[PDB]
């Protein structure tokens, strides 16, 4: 629905000819190796070419009171926990990712509980100034 | 079970007669017409005689919160909306009525939305004495 060429999200044959020339673009890099960099979702080599020498949150239907009536909910993350008595707010902001291959072929060491675990960042004052 | 004639809710043959006369009674006009009278329910001509010269709300089953609770609920008509947090009593005092047959022939002319609403009527102090 454009005059404009948006990109066909590859490299076609017709693009780039003798004849004719169209705006090149980029195709998806085709890698293998170990899946991560999505948090919370991730878990013989030969060369392949010859050599010349080998041979719903918010909602009418659902209204949330206020802080008189008892409406609890807890935060958990390794030995720690958060709790509540109250509405209160608990969303992940986006969404997680689908995992991608590693460039790197080591194995990843793990904190485990003892690192990701809620821990007391910090205790600030909030005054009405 | 009374001694007393209530009527028969019609008049019968056997009321009115030269040997013997009990309480008459009216019968129900059967009219034609347009569908009127009772709101929210509301949706040739001939002579039939010959001429000489032709030829629960309140429940222990379900008790209501005080002020303080979330309780809340709304009434909308036409473009005005009025809500409320907590518990509000709202009811139709009488059940709709049948509609009738009216007198006049003229199609009504309606408001609708523009006239149909919730006014604010007027606004008044409530004092303690």
């Amino acid at each position: 629905n454009v005059t404009t060429d948006v990109g066909a999200n590859g490299w076609a044959p017709t693009v780039s000819t003798g004849l004719g020339d169209g705006p090149v673009s980029a195709s998806a890099d085709s890698l293998p190796g170990r899946s991560g960099g999505a948090s919370s979702e991730k878990t013989k080599v030969g060369s392949r070419f010859s050599k010349w020498w080998e041979p719903a949150p918010s909602s009418t239907a659902n209204p949330q009171p206020s802080l008189i009536a008892l409406n609890p909910s807890a935060t958990q993350s390794g030995n720690a926990s958060i709790l509540t008595g109250s509405t209160a707010p608990s969303l992940l902001a986006y969404p997680t990712a689908t995992p991608v291959p590693l460039p790197n072929p080591d194995e990843p060491s793990q904190p485990g509980p003892s690192g990701d675990r809620t821990w007391l960042l910090d205790t600030v004052t909030w005054s009405q100034e």
